[PDB]
């Protein structure tokens, strides 16, 4: 993934655990040699499942649960790192972000050449309820979906209930989630 990524890998665990703790799961990732991500440049997946792997370990949480906590931080570390207009700009509530966010990406993908965004489909199932259809090239990253919703949650005050319905890993096509949402 891009470097974008490492880097609110590197900031958020420096943030809430420091400096040290960071290192120490730089080293375990294999990547000491690195002096510091490049936040324009593409690096090998490979480097963010080792960084996620090392924090479970170093940090004894869950992997899942790590990357929950990430994606929420996401939300947060794109709005204050240089992405806060073109967040605001994908909407006003959670549903309607949810629908804007494959035109978020392509926008992205303006400026980041090789993106390989992730697909979101909404069915709304009523005003405050929608069947979230998640696509990707990618395995494993559904938990920082599930953070990552909850991160917007917080963006629009709204009150989020999310719960997976199918799995990409569990052969399934793809990652499906209902939600439920209120003020
Ligand atoms: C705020 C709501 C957002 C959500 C829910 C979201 C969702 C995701 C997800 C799930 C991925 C994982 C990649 C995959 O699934 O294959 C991803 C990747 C990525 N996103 Fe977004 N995103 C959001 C906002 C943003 C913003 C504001 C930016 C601005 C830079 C951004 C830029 C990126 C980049 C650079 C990647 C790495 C993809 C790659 O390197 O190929 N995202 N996003
Ligand atoms: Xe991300
Ligand atoms: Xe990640």
């Amino acid at each position: 993934m891009y470097g974008l990524v490492n880097k609110a890998i590197q900031d958020m665990i420096s943030k809430h655990h420091g400096e040290d703790t960071w290192e120490a799961i730089k080293q375990k990732a294999g990547l000491e040699d690195i002096d510091f991500f490049v936040g324009m440049e593409a690096y090998s997946d490979d480097v963010t499942y080792h960084l996620v792997g090392a924090a479970s370990e170093v940090l004894g949480k869950p992997a899942e649960e790590w990357l929950i906590a990430f994606g929420e931080y996401w939300v947060t570390y794109t709005s204050e790192e240089g992405y806060g207009e073109l967040l605001a700009s994908a909407g006003d509530s959670l549903p309607e972000f949810m629908e804007n966010l494959d035109n978020l990406h392509a926008r992205v993908g303006l400026s980041f050449p090789q993106l390989r965004p992730p697909a979101f489909e909404c069915q709304h199932t009523s005003s405050k309820s929608m069947e979230l259809h998640y696509q990707s090239t990618r395995c494993g990253l559904a938990p920082m979906v599930l953070g990552l919703l909850h991160g917007l949650g917080k963006r629009f005050q709204t009150k989020v209930e999310v719960t997976q319905t199918a799995f990409r890993e569990t052969g399934e096509d793809h990652d499906i989630f209902s939600i439920k949402y209120e003020d």
